[PDB]
DNA sequence: TAGGGTTAGGG
């Protein structure tokens, strides 16, 4: 079977009115759930706005993600990869963005490269293999950037990505000031 | 709209 981590679905922006069993309800019609749960205050009981549906399959979880937008309870939810806790630290973990930051990888990269590896994910929009606009050496690194947020999702959560031949990592993309704030 | 008594011992 496939990791939990994989087959989890993070839900938020849930009505005030959505339940456990409302919010199976809705997602069950995509796939077979073996866990969905609204988090609630430990006192007050009252939902925190959010939750989480697991399928038994990523098959599932892709026909659900590609069944956006989803409308549960009379509110449209956002429905989103489920980032483990840990990952969950870094900074921007959680933003919704539509570019990667593709680092470690070979000189000799090309466009093609990039194409050859992250299409499998969703449609890009634009290739930059970043240079020193001076020099015009190559910097080993890259952005990608896709027309769906969830193509981004997708891959972060992975851990290994093979562009080139070798293993690059990916990370979403961080604005100039974003990366400032986080150092 | 980021997790449910779910994260570093004791040899």
């Amino acid at each position: 079977k496939e990791p939990e981590q994989l087959r989890k679905l993070f839900i938020g922006g849930l009505s005030f009115e959505t339940t456990d069993e409302s919010l199976r309800s809705h997602f069950e019609q995509w796939g077979t759930l073996t866990d969905c749960v609204v988090m609630r205050d430990p006192n007050t009981k009252r939902s925190r706005g959010f939750g989480f549906v697991t399928y038994a399959t990523v098959e599932e979880v892709d026909a659900a993600m590609n069944a956006r937008p989803h409308k549960v309870d009379g509110r449209v939810v956002e429905p989103k990869r489920a980032v483990s806790r840990e990952d969950s630290q870094r900074p921007g973990a959680h933003l919704t963005v539509k570019k990667i930051f593709v680092g470690g990888i070979k000189e000799d990269t090309e466009e093609h490269h990039l194409r050859d590896y992250f299409e499998q994910y969703g449609k890009i929009e634009v290739i930059e293999i970043m240079t020193d606009r001076g020099s015009g050496k190559k910097r080993g690194f890259a952005f990608v950037t896709f027309d769906d947020h969830d193509s981004v999702d997708k891959i972060v959560i992975q851990k290994y990505h093979t562009v080139n031949g070798h293993n690059c990592e990916v990370r979403k993309a961080l604005s100039k000031q974003e990366m400032a704030s986080a150092s």
